[PDB]
């Protein structure tokens, strides 16, 4: 059939939320708005632990972002906020890769994030986390390294935006099917990522990741 | 399983190319660039005919576009611009359904066009025409009727740039799968559409297709 703990070969959609989180949105100086940013990755930005992170041609200052995946049980349309976790079939650990001077133009120009943040390999994803390991999912601290030095950590309490209430925000714009993830958006400390760049994340107590990063 | 006659059941990706046509630019005021737009839709913005068109809650004023699709027959990773047509399996004739004023602000902000472009049943579609069905896909006629009105006319000779171009240019950027669909972009008379409007277009001497708008 079509298994949950390789989702990333079947899976069809990826969501994700912008500003999420207060520190990161000072960071970049975008102020926070009413309701969380979406953009999509498509299905072939899955990089599954095993294959490396791949900088584009035209990707100048590429740049790591983990964020917290929800993975989707059931189909889900208009999803009610106190339903949200009936809908949940686990999660797991993403960098939202993000190609930053091509995203700094597209937001200047006011155009499509794709090229930005939409590339092949721009969804590397830790194995999947099924539900009854994860109690709560908003007491949760995420870690990057580089090169065994930390540049990014936060708890999943800071989040502005609950995951109940995305999944529920989410579901009334784009209908959500098996296997459809939706990041949730990334702390402080995002900064940029060179090639033969070694990456390690992780979720303390629950799941860690490698990536190497490589060119065309 | 994997049918192409229904591809939008099982098809993933959806990339959409942006200002392709002369005339659709024009009567925008927004400039050509060197490269063509791309943003996605998810799986779950297929209307197959039969399914209507639904006015998102947010939508003050939603926007025909006709559009060609080109579906894909075979996995695609930096496909030649001269080899293109040989990964093609057919075509579909699209809606590219899209929030304008939505888009307006998206723009203004510097933000992603999701809302704007990537909405449920935001990619209305034709039945599915195999590749024998069409010789030359620059040598084709499209129109869009609002209420039996014609509002959309345009040749596919007038596209900026070809289609052998674009697969190439996509599967540059994004890996394509089996069953992955490209719009083609739209040309002049985009306008809006209110609720229980009835919406027909074609390809002359190939397909047709109707479509009602409903609402949330
Ligand atoms: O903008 C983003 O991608 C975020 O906040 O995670
Ligand atoms: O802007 C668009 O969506 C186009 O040109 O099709
Ligand atoms: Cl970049
Ligand atoms: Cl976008
Ligand atoms: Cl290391
Ligand atoms: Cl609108
Ligand atoms: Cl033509
Ligand atoms: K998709
Ligand atoms: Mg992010
Ligand atoms: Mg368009």
């Amino acid at each position: 059939t079509k298994p949950l703990s390789r989702f990333w070969e079947w899976g069809k959609n990826i969501v994700c939320v912008g500003r999420n989180y207060a520190d990161h949105v000072k960071e970049m100086r975008s102020t926070v708005l009413s309701e969380p940013v979406l953009f999509l990755k498509p299905s072939t930005a899955y990089a599954p632990e095993g294959s490396p992170v791949l900088m584009p041609a035209y990707c100048r200052n590429l740049h790591h972002e983990v964020e917290l995946g929800v993975l989707l049980g059931k189909r889900g349309e208009a999803i009610p906020e106190a339903a949200a976790m009936d809908y949940v079939a686990g999660y797991a650990l993403c960098l939202d890769m993000t190609a930053r001077d091509v995203q700094e133009e597209c937001k200047k120009k006011g155009l499509p994030w794709t090229l930005a943040k939409s590339f092949t390999s721009s969804c590397p994803v830790s194995a999947f986390v099924p539900k009854e390991k994860i109690p709560d999912p908003h007491a949760l601290r995420l870690w990057l390294k580089v090169n065994g030095e930390l540049r990014q950590e936060g708890k999943t309490s800071s989040m502005i935006f609950s995951i109940p209430y995305i999944i529920s925000y989410v579901s009334k714009i784009i209908t959500l099917e098996e296997g459809d993830l939706i990041l949730t958006g990334t702390p402080k400390g995002v900064g940029p990522i060179k090639e033969n760049d070694e990456i390690e994340a992780g979720i303390d107590g629950v799941v860690s990741m490698r990536f190497k990063v490589k060119r065309s």
